[PDB]
Order: structure tokens, then sequence, then C-alpha cells
């Protein structure tokens, strides 16, 4: 199909430029101001639009079952979710229990993905325990199962936790391989001991998931993988960073020169741990993720900060909406409410009304923090992530001066709430374009079931290793 | 002429790939892979070696008069040793005395710089006092000049100092008009009075311009502009950052969202303090600059650090060289040496080595710092500071396996002394095409006086500016 | 020969608590025992269960002040007893002589307005508001002659009281010669200008206007510049009024580096957050109207208390200098026109222990640290006073720990329509206060003649700051 | 009845100095005062121009120690002795049971080995290697029974000495329920461990590998996590050997969140920089070899002194612990095998006084603070020790803050073959010191029998740290 997005204004992480593009065969063909196009082309007025690359959003749980619950979302509802949102690569999470095999787990996972994926997609693959089984199948997954990144926890104790003597094997293993060390920076032994001393004084209900765990936890975490990693010579990556502490930690390692990333979720960077007292349980419930939402009232607009700033290098949703039924499994004890949040749909627009209406970042950064570092990091830019020749026609037809008022009444994604209710949002996808085909226009959807793609990640990034390689001369 | 770059890696600040680049008429036709071109173009074997940008410098000092010594280079000799360097680009500064005319002196200077110019140029022009002709020669400057920055001094009290109720003004009076104030962040009263106290003291020698204006002037001087730019909501960048205090002012202002933009210099990056004692005087004398190079062992690295992250945005020569001789005025008083050093061929190599090759930052950063960021502030990206079609064919081919060693004896910008004698350099220039030209080429450069091109520069850079001016909506 | 003996307390001073009875006799401490063979006709205070702390020392106080076109409410003699009644029994007063006007006529304006009035004993910080040499000349006789070592300036009251940067390094460097404190109220004056008229004409006339106006960013400023001048000047540079994270931070951060940086917080920073200025009622909002302003940031009160305990911040005091609700008023339509004072001279040491002892950040010693000792330390009386030993000037309070009042303005006996502090459940209350070897104030029931209490003065050097400094540039 | 006048001296405690007599009686100070009215046959000590310093107390000795196959130089009498020479009254002993062993057991081995030897009055940390409930219950019978409130826990010695975070939490709430004070050696474990082997696999060897080995990014990391754990646990954490700048700044950050942490450094850290472990030499790189390791920075050593001063450390100790060069050479080969000790507890009080003191950083009363008050305070000895008023412990140095000796390891009468400090001029010497009440060192002559010292039972919740945390804890 060939495709001509007339008049848009092009937007990518460097500049914003008056363009058309010209799509063929999956591929933007030509960008340029006036465009010689054979006709037979679906046209597209672009015209007061801007031209986005199609967002990339690197967490998302569907089909995962963790807690006991399994995400409402699955591949297809998810990808569709997605789309209708403004993003057209999800990163899915997979995650092997401990003693069981990771390769298994992958291919369980593009068993469940492939048939019924809308948009192109990939995955991270869980460590959660350490033997010499695991160093081998890691370096299966990467050799030849298009897999670079790896996503660890420190929290979890007994479940997903990992000790720091396997957290030093796996990183050096991580590195050795040219993987991506995600990790989730909270203390377990402390969450451990601060849940059961909450439900021991007798507190119960979702705010519980504050209380047991407050900042400091993920602050230390954090500053400690940052320094086992450093010590490994490993990029380390940090998921859902929630808090001011954390945040200086990253901060700070960054000017030192350590090699650290960081990704903060939409939720972390918008809305406040208030919600978790909020009168209806169920309210509070839909909150409930960790590491949770932060009382103090100038963490969101913090974080958001940080990530005009590059402190903080990608926004995703960390998308795992659960049920109110399903999180009530937990009505009498928080700890087992599980862990997830509604989110993949809101992404684009939560943050474009947050970040660039807001004033806190140019629609460049936006682009920046959406799409373009993550294509840089899974090592797919610009083929992802930039509107040029050559790319991927992954390509978001935004429209910057939009009505639409968030409501779970309207939304495709996953969930009984939305964590954004009643927010007016001027950031709306009019046309999303996923491998040069339009899935979503007028409000209306329009996909087959597996017409999305595993995209093999190549190893060795070249944003990060690149350097590292390098200093490492130097020793 | 066409040129044709053969076999090279394009390097820009996003990433690097294999790419020939075709152009024609001072502009970049073609960057593909295998490149159609008609033949009878020059072609140049890039085989192995980098196609960069050409460097842009944002601080040079050509034919100034400053401290009653003139500056060696002219604007030829500059601008020659510039693209020699693998600098295609650098901007003047203009000084106008107090109680003098700002566009009287622009025109001066451009008088000077027009007929001799070897590669294409722009101003700063200086705001050394305040009244309201001063303001209206502002407006008209950036109006129809073709200025969009201006020069401002917290130090040299009594020749080119501003009061802090002048600088509120002044700002103000550059955020209305859509200008970038560059302010020089040291404090002045405390400069004078730490000069005399020394003096009185019996230190004459070069060290005494350490001694006289210890860091936490700097970084005193640097935090009360950032805050004085931030209530008056213009955008505030640093010249010249020389220590850590003041860097990390910079660190913390930026990641509390505050527009601050920021430029060092090689020698800051790069050199300590320590040369202002070394035994022969001729010596100390030729690294006097301001703020001086610091003492602290650790200065130059964490500079480099926070070059690579961001916190320093840019870095330039600062280009004033002054003959042992010119700078001897002041053998029995240091406050009477004139404040230059010597570095706009070195700047890209020196760069390279420390910053590259010493792994503190990847080729792409390179580029960043040494034009991209610059053509995104001066309102000239992607026109500069980014090989692709369109663009200005300023172009470099880089090459990363050199041999140079930098002495005096064979440089070509002006100097007794170069402040890297015997530094062993990997990177090099082999050729450097400005305006679509070949200038240099087998270590022979060929051009002639006014080939180059004044480049008037746009109001309210949208890097800086557009983001300012949403913010300024929710105030 | 007036003979007191507190029988039964528990002495607390800032280095520890112990059990220990206390005879006085002629305005001094004679005695500090466990049991004491004394001589008879003593007046007995039965202070079982309570504490025998140092009397307050209340570093900032402006009774009978005129500033920005309103006198304080309270007189040297209300305010002493307001002082009294709320467990201090000390308070320096400040003088603000406009600028070109004599520093020394102004100090002799106030010691007459003082002198007959006093009920406790008193000091007095001279404001520099202005400088030339005969400046210079007036601040030598005052340390010299007249009993002062602390000298106030301001960075901001531009055009009022406003030090240029030239001007504090000529007078730090000033008082560092002849031995003094130079006591700093760290805004920037240029930029607190600007946006007080930035938000006027924004439209924003209601008290909250003082928070828009002067964010902390200015604080922060100023403190951090100050600090760097007095560095420079090798000056001991004490800040005022301390009312910021950020502020706080950049004090932190120069004591670190070991900067002689001394510093000191309000009751009010530290207990109350700026949500006040937007109350509803305008008079309410007014009330709590002085600078630098209580910051709207939840955090800050807190932080400054912690602050506090830890000695990133030395001193707390009250800053009383109370309006009337109709004297605020004459800013009802331009709030840049509103006075700057609040009440708080009797309801620092009661808000302090509870905030600060009950609320769990600073231990019982630590509270006579910030209230008296550190205080006594800086205006070289240490121990005369601000400490229990024998020898010391029997300044005294018997503090009961337990007993619980309820803060209100209609049984206050400050100055001021309001109290910043009414509903208030506090723990703390004086029971007995002794200034001078003399009982007064017991049951509630203050007893005291004007100008019973004596100008104190202050010698010059004081040991605490100044011994490092000496040392330091005796050598480098 | 041994009766001993100090005469004309100036009595310097950690808030004043004050120019006194000092009487002392049956290991007791008597009187106080300007001029003495006392019974005659006293010794009499003209202490003209000299300061009458408390006693110093070093916090961290290792005499008797067998540590990494190695027994320290000095036993408890030359090392009592080494003290009372270098102006040091109070010695804390080192107590490290191996895992799964009583630590009972260890503490009367080493009660032992003291208490017969001993010259100076001494007391003890217990080191908790190893956790089960055994290991609690223990804990609670030292300090019932014992005299024991301090215990001393390690992050690194991997497999020797180190404790997980999951023991830690454990260890700390222990330690808090029965009032005691977490003695923490901050180093992140396997990280010091993997970045030994790491560095002798890439042919590392000579001493400068215990720096490369554990850079203070694995310091700053365990010193922030243990005072996190801490804060969780309600325990009062006390940090070890603080090394570095970035150690440091984590310390100072939680102060200033109000986080109960206190915090020792030694003479070594506050002093010496890490360029010693590059010198040609190896015995002189291997004299130098403690954890964590003397920093290269240059700045660091500064910074500590300027913490010091600042009381974001605490307390100075000597952490000595000396080997013999033949005895260090067991790593000749091996860096990772030479034993960590340093030679100190006679340079403390001098070498300190020096940097300190002559070198402007901190006054002769923060000096006393961070070689005698504050360890008194949280031993819970204060005043009977670390202070010089009556009813205290006769433990007083007269302090020559004049005389100029220069150090030489061939004139110390501590062990170890080589001074840290060699040919630094120091300013600062003891004339006499006064143990017991009784004079141990005149006229460079020491005098004084084995076991005239005492162990001093150590009372459980020291009022300066649980004071506070007791309120807090009862209220949220
Ligand atoms: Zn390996
Ligand atoms: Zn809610
Ligand atoms: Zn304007
Ligand atoms: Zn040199
Ligand atoms: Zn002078
Ligand atoms: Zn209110
Ligand atoms: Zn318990
Ligand atoms: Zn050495």
């Amino acid at each position: 199909v060939r495709i001509l997005i007339k008049g848009g204004k092009v937007v990518n992480d460097d500049c914003t430029h008056e363009a058309d593009v010209y799509i063929e065969n999956g591929i933007i063909q030509q960008v340029g101001r006036e465009l010689m196009i054979p006709g037979g082309a679906k046209v597209i007025d672009a015209t007061g639009k801007l031209v986005i690359p199609g967002g990339i959003d690197t967490s998302t749980h569907f089909h995962q079952t963790f807690m006991n619950a399994t995400c409402v979302d699955d591949f297809y509802h998810g990808t569709k979710a997605a789309l209708v949102g403004g993003t057209t690569m999800i990163i899915g999470h997979v995650l092997p229990d401990k003693e069981t095999s990771l390769v298994d787990a992958y291919e369980k996972c593009r068993g469940l993905a492939d048939p019924k994926v809308c948009c192109d997609y990939a995955l991270h693959v869980g460590i959660t325990w350490w033997a010499p089984k695991v160093k081998a199948e890691m370096e299966t997954l990467v050799r030849e199962k298009g897999v670079n990144s790896f996503q660890m926890f420190m929290t979890y104790k007994d479940l997903y936790m990992l000790r720091d003597s396997e957290l030093y094997q796996v990183l050096h293993a991580c590195k050795d391989i040219g993987a991506i060390a995600r990790v989730h920076a909270e203390n377990g032994e402390l969450v451990a001991e601060g849940a059961k001393e909450a439900l021991d004084l007798g507190i119960t209900g979702p705010e519980g998931i504050e209380i047991s765990r407050p900042e400091e936890l993920e602050a230390e975490a954090t500053h400690r993988v940052i320094t086992i990693a450093n010590r490994t010579h490993c990029p380390i990556y940090l998921v859902n960073v929630s808090s001011i502490s954390a945040g200086d930690v990253i901060a700070a390692a960054k000017m030192q020169g350590k090699v650290v990333l960081a990704e903060t979720t939409t939720a972390h960077a918008t809305l406040t741990g208030l919600h978790y007292y909020h009168q209806d349980w169920s309210h509070a419930a839909a909150y409930v993720t960790v590491p949770p939402l932060r009382l103090d009232t100038n963490t969101s607009t913090y974080l958001m900060s940080l990530l005009a700033n590059d402190t903080l290098n990608i926004v995703a949703s960390d998308h795992r909406p659960f049920t109110t039924k399903q999180k009530a499994m937990g009505k009498e004890d928080f700890t087992k409410i599980p862990h997830g949040v509604s989110g993949v749909q809101d992404r684009m627009s939560v943050i474009w009304e947050r970040g660039v209406v807001g004033g806190k970042m140019d629609e460049n950064r936006f682009v920046a923090v959406t799409s373009s570092n993550a294509a840089k990091l899974l090592n797919l830019y610009p083929r992802k992530g930039r509107i040029i020749p050559g790319a991927d026609a992954d390509v978001v037809v935004w429209d910057p001066e939009a009505t639409k008022t968030i409501s779970a009444s309207t939304q495709v994604q996953g969930g009984d709430f939305n964590l954004y209710e009643n927010m007016r949002c001027h950031g709306v996808p009019l046309v999303t374009i996923s491998r040069g085909r339009v899935v979503y226009e007028n409000g209306v959807f329009m996909c087959a079931e597996g017409t999305g793609k595993f995209c093999p990640l190549r190893s060795f990034p070249d944003t990060v290793y690149k350097k590292l390689v390098q200093r490492e001369k130097t020793l």
C-alpha cells in the first residue's frame, strides 16, 4: 500500500520541520517539502498536525500471570490498545519462575504473541534465578533469539529476587554477551520486613503498599545496583523510577560518568500516592504498583523534570491491568493485591499533556522519551523512532489541538479503571500507521491479529556499548 | 564544484552509519550507501575515516584588542587555523567599551572579518553597559543584523562588568527580542578585591590569577545569574565553565528545570592549574585566562564528564592568543597579564583525544559537543552541524587512526605557545570542506580571503525558546 | 539577699540531664547538687517531676520598633513580660537606624526606651543599613564602648536597608577586625524588588503575594552569596530567619567545607507552612506575613526542625514583632505595604518543645541548646547565662515537660490580634520563671517592676567563633 | 589518699576554656576553681601556660588481637602504656569472635588478657560476626551482665566477619531492644571480594591493590545501605573508619534528614593520603595498609578533618593495631594477605592537635569533643569521664599546646617498625598524664603497675542517642 502524509510538520527528537512523508511497502521512501508521487496512494491530510515516530513502550505485561492474577489484556488487545494510543512498538516481559527455563518461557511467550500481535514487538527475559544453566540460556537467547535485554529484581524476596552475589554474576554475564541489564531497584529484605511490620501494625488497605516501602528503600537499592554494575562494567538500566531520592542517586551516578540508563512510568511521572488514601478501596487499589506512587506532592513534577532533563531517558506504561475483582484478592491483605496498572493507551497523550503542554519539555524531547531513546537502546535506531527514508513506516499523525477527555468507559485497554479519569488531553493520535499500513483512523481501529512481527534485537547496542568498550581501554 | 566522499562512516550526533556523501554547489545533495553520480567530481577516499560535520567554535576572539593587547590572529589566520583544525564555523566576539555603540562596534567588526574570513562566521555582541540607547541597539542588531546572542560579564569591574540591576534588565531585554544571554560568571567585586589583596600579599606571578579568584567566586556568580535569569524568564548560557563547584550549580539548576545552557573551553576540559606554577614565567603566563584553570587535579576529568553528560553542552576554544612579549606587560603585576589562550586549531583533536579516545564519550557525543548543539542554539540546525541532504557542505573527513603530536613549532594558529605541547593525538582532520569546497587536504591549506560568509542568525532559537514560551503559559 | 531553693528537679543543660537541686542567692546560682545543706529563710520551689532549664534567650525581638510605617504593638515592658511568662529570661533587641543616619544615636534612642521599662536582662543588635567610613567609626565605638558585638545587615529592602556587595565586603571586613558577629538577612533584594512589582502588575495583591514575589531561590542565592563574601573577608557570618530547604542546604554545604557560618531560624519557620497565606480571611493570611515568608512546600517546617536538631541551624528565635490587623490592613489593597511582623515571644519555648522535643526531632538537651545555650555562647555570655551551674546568673526556669495548655490569642500576654499557633495543643509550660535570682512568674501570676532588668554589655571576639578564625588566618 | 593539685592551668572542656586549678583526691576530681583553698601534702603540678584537658578516650584499639593470621604487636600493657604517654587515659578494646563461636567466651578470653595487664581504664566492643538466635541471647547477656553496650559489625570480610542484610536487620533490631550501639564497618563485602580477585587476576599484587580493589564507591554504598537498614529497624548506627568523601557525604545527608547516625574516623584517615601505597619501599607502602584504605584523592584527609570539626564525624580514634614488617610481609606476593593494621595509639592526640587545631580546622574545645567527650557521652560515661568537673574521674592530662616534638618510630613506645607520621613536626604534647588520680607519666617518664587500670562497665541506653529515639517511636 502506498501512503502519503501531506502537509504535516515532521517532528523527530532533533528538530521539527514542514515535510511530507511518502510510504511504500512498510518503509518510509521519501521525506521532503513537496513530493512527486505516482498516484493511487492513500492521501492523509496532516495539515496542522505533527508527524511523529510511532511510540515505543519499553515495558508491557500482556498475557502475564503475576501474583496469581493474569493480566486482563492479551497480546492482541494490548497491541491494539497501544496503536489507538499512538504506540507502534511494545516490548514484552517474560518472567520465568525460579528454577525454570528462560528459553522455554521465551518460547511460550513467543507462542502467545506471534499469532496475536497487531504491531511490531520484542521481549525482555527475566532472570529470576542463577545457576550455570541460566548463564547458558542467556547466551542462547542473545545469540539467536533476538534478545538483548534481561530484567532482574531486587525485591520479591523468595519469588524473583536476586542476591548481590547473583546480580554481580548476572551483570557480568550481560556485559559479556552485550545485553542491557534492566533492574527494578527496591531493597527486597526491607520490603519483606516492612510489609509484615505493616500488616502486624494492623495496616491492610492499599496505603500499606506505600508505608511498607518508603522511598529510602528505592534510593538504597538503586545506589547499590549502580555500584555493582559499575564494578562489573555492565550498563545498568533502572525501571519504574518512582522517587526524588532514587532520581537523585541516578543523577549523581550519571555525572560521575557511570553508564546508567533509566526509565520511569507514566503514572510515576504524573500522579501522586494520595490516591492510596481515596475513600473507595477499589479506587485506591487501582493505583497499586511498585515502586508505589509517592505521597510527596512534588515527586511527579520532579520526575517529569528529570525526564525532560535525560536523567530519566524513557517513559513507559508498565501496562499490566487487573480487574477490581482480581485486585480484591487482597481486600483484607494489601501484600496480596497484585501489582499492576493500566496505561498502554494513555502513555502518549498523558505524557504530551503533562510534559509538553505543561511546559516541562518541547515536542522534540517528547519524541525522545517516547520513541527515540527506546529505539537507540533496543538497537533499532533509526529503523524505528525516527521519520527518515529507509525507516520502518511506524508513523503517527499526532493532533496537538485535540479534545479527548480520558475515561474508562471509552478506553480500549484493559481494566475497570483509568488512573487518568477525567483528565483533559490535547494530545491525540488521529492516524496510526504500523508497518506502512493504516491501523487506526477516524477513531476506527482496523487490523488483523498477527500482522505485527517480532523484531529480533541486536546485541551490543551502539548507544551504550561503544563508549564502554573504549573506556575499558583506559580502564 | 562537485565532491564525492566515498567509503566513509558518516557520524552525526544521533548515529554512525556507512554512507557516501555527494556535494554540489555548497550543499550536501545526497547521503546514501552507493551513489549514482555524474562524473568529473572530485573523489575523496574516505575509507576507514569518519565523515563528521565541520566543527563550530562558539567563542573566538580574532582581531580583538583586550587588556591593551591585540589578538595575534586576525580573521584570516584565525579562520584558516580553524579549518586546518577541523572547524568550519567560528563565532566572533564583539566587545564594545562602556558608553560606546554596539552597532558601531558590530560594523567595525564586520568590516574586519568579511573581506578576510575563510569559513562561515557569526558574532556575539557584548553588552558592557546599560542605558536606553543600548536596549535600542540590541533590538536593531537582532531585528536586522543577524545577531541572536549577547555576551555579558559579571567581572571586569569598571570595564565590562554589569550590576545585578542591569543584568536583570539586560536579560529581560534579551528574552523579549528572542536572544541568548551568554554570561561569564565570576563575582567581579570579589575578583577586584582578591586581586589587590594578592598583589598586597606580594603575589605577582601568574599563579595569582588563581589565588585571587578561587572557584567559590565562580560558583557564586553562576548561581546568581541563573536565579536572575530564571526570574526574568531568559535563557542563560554560561561561558568558560571552569570548576567543579560551578559545574554542580549548573547541574542542580538544570534538574530543577531551569533553562540553563552551558559551555566550557578545551583548556578547562583538559588541563590543570598546576601550569601556573611551572618554573618558566612565560610558560605559566601562556595559560593565563579566566576563569583560571583550577589547581584541583580532578577538575578537568569532571568537566569532561559533564560535557559527555550534557551538563555542559558545548566545547569552544575561546581563542585569543597573545605573544609572550605581549603577556610580559604583566611580568611584575599578574593583573596586567592579558587573558587569552591559543586553541582554535587544537579543539577538535584535543577533545577527540581526551573525550573520545579517553572513553568519556562516544564519537556521536563528540559531534554533539563540537558542532551540533552549537548549531541548534545558533539556530542553524541542521543547515550546519549535521550531514544530511540540504545541509551546508561544511564537512570534515576525520581520521580516527592518526599520528600527529601537537607542537607550537608546527601550528598555524597564533601564539608562542601551545597549551598541549607534546600531546599525542589520534584525531586529525585529513580533509576540510567548507561551503562545498576543499580548503585543506594532504596537510595543505588552500583558500582565498573572504570566501567565507557572515551567516545571519535567526532570533528565538527553537531549541531553547519553544519550551520557554509554552512553560510561561502555566507560568 | 533573696534566697531561692529549687528542690527535686532534674537540671537540664545542653550537655546532660541530672537530678539536682539549685540554690540561688543574690542573682547568682550558688550551688547545684543532689542534696543541698543550705541556710534557711529561703523560698522553696517544689520542682519534683519538672526540668530546671536555663532561662530562654531570644536572639531576635523587635520591641518598640517602628518598621514599614507601623509601630510594634509590644513596648519593652510588655515584651519582656511576655517573654518571662513564656519561659524566656533574656531578649536581644534590634536597632534599625535609617540610611545616612547614626548607629550610635539609634542605639541610644533604643537604650532610652528599654532601660527604664525592661523586666528581664537584654542586649541589642545594631543594624548597619548603610556604609561610609563614618559607619565604620561608629561600629568601632559601639563594640569598644557600648557592649555591642553583633550587627544586623540586610540584602533586601532595596532603597531602605539593603547593602550592595561592595558594601557587605567592607562591612564584614569591619566586623571581623573589631571581633563582631555579622547577622545577615539573606534575600536577593534586586530580585525581591522586581518580583514584588511584577506580582502587583500581574494583579496579585493578597497576602499570598509575599510568597509569589520572593520564592525560595532568592533566599538560597543571597545566602550562598553572603557566605562567599564572608569567607573571603574571613568574617563569621550568621544567617537570620532561614526560611527554606534551599537556603538550608546552602548553609549545610558551606558548613561542611569548614566555612565559619552560623545560622538561626524562627519559631514560625520551624513549625508552620505557607498555606496560611491562602486562608479565606485576609486578616488571618496577613497575620503570618513576615520575611522570608513561610514556604508553601509541606516539608519545609519539618526539614528546618531537623536541621535545628542537627546544628545546621544553631538557634531558634521569635523575631517577635506583632502588629494589629488594623495596622496590617495598611496593605489590604497592596501586599508590599503589609508590614513584616509576627507575634511569637511568648510561644517560642512551648511551641518549640512540642514540635521539636515531644515530636521526637531532638532531645531535651538540644532543646536547651537551641533555645538558650548556643545563643549565650555566641553573644559571649556563656556560661554566665544559658547554663545552670554555680557562678551563673540566676536566669532559671522551672519547666513542666508534661502539662498541656492550648494556645489561644484570647489568653496571651504578648501583642497581636492573632496567634500563629491558635488551637495548638502544646506540651511544655513554664511553671516558674526566675530572672536575676527573683521569681517573676509563678502560679500563672506575673509580678515584676519596670526597669528591674539590665542591659548586659556583650564582649567582642566571642570564643566560640573567633578562636578558630584567629588560628586560621594566623597561618594562610 | 593520693592528692594532686594542678596549679595555673587553663581548663579546657568541650563547651569552654577557663582559667582554673584542679584538685584531685582518691581518683576523683574534688574541686575546680580559680584559686583553691586545699589541705597540703599534695603533689603540685605547675600547669602554667598549659591546658588541663580530659584524658583522651580511644574508641578503637586492638591490643592483643590476632587478625588475619598475625597478632598485634602491643599487648594490653604496652598498649595502655603507649596510650598514656600519648595523652590517652581510656581505651576501648575490640573483641572479634569467629563465626559460629561464642561472644561471651570471646569477651571473657579478652577480659582475661587485659584485666591483669592494663595501665588505664578500659572497656570493650564485642563483634557480632554471625547470627542465630543464640547470638541474640549472648548479646542480651553481655549488655545485662557484662558492661557491654556497643557491638561491632562488618559488611565486608566475606566468609569471615561479614553479615548479610537479613542478618544486620535482625542484629540492629536486637541492639535497639537492649539499648546498645551498633558499630558498623561499612564496605560492600561482595564487591570487595570480587574486586580483590579481579585485581590479583589483573596481576596487581603490591600494597596499592588495597586501594584499587575497594574504591570509595564501595564504602559510600554500604554506608548508605546500613543507614537505611538502621533507620528501618530504629537502631542507632555508628560508622567506623570513615575513609572517604563519598561516604562522608552519605553520612552528612542522612544526618540532615534526622536519621540517628553517629560516626567515627581514624587519625590516619583524617590526616594522610593513599599516595603512600605507591611509595618505592614495599615495607613503607605496607605500613599504611588498613581498611577502608587511605584514599588517593588529595582532598580527602582535609575534608574528613572538616567533617570532624563539623560533627558530621563525631569521634576520632587510633584503630591501633600494629604489625611488624616481617608480619606484614606475609602478603609480599599477595596484597589480600597483608594484615589490616596501623600503629597510632600514641600519636592520636598530638597528630590531631596539629592538623586539627594548629591547622585552624577546629578550636581546642572541639578537639576535646572529638578526642574524649563525645566518646564519653556515647559510651555512657559522661561526665564521669571526658570532662574536668568535680565528681569526675581523675583521668586528666596536662597538655602543652606549644611544645614541638618531631614524630619518629625510633622514639615511640607503641608497637610497629613504622610510624605513619615519621618526621611530622607536631605541636601538642602531654607533659603529665594522670589516670585514676595518679600520675602515670611525667617528665617524659612512665611509671605504672600492670593491672592498675580497671574495666569500666558501660551502661545500656546511652542518653545522648536513645532519649530522642524512644520519644520518636513512642509516637509513630
Ligand atoms: Zn567474563
Ligand atoms: Zn484518587
Ligand atoms: Zn518586556
Ligand atoms: Zn606546564
Ligand atoms: Zn583589616
Ligand atoms: Zn491558616
Ligand atoms: Zn523488638
Ligand atoms: Zn609514604
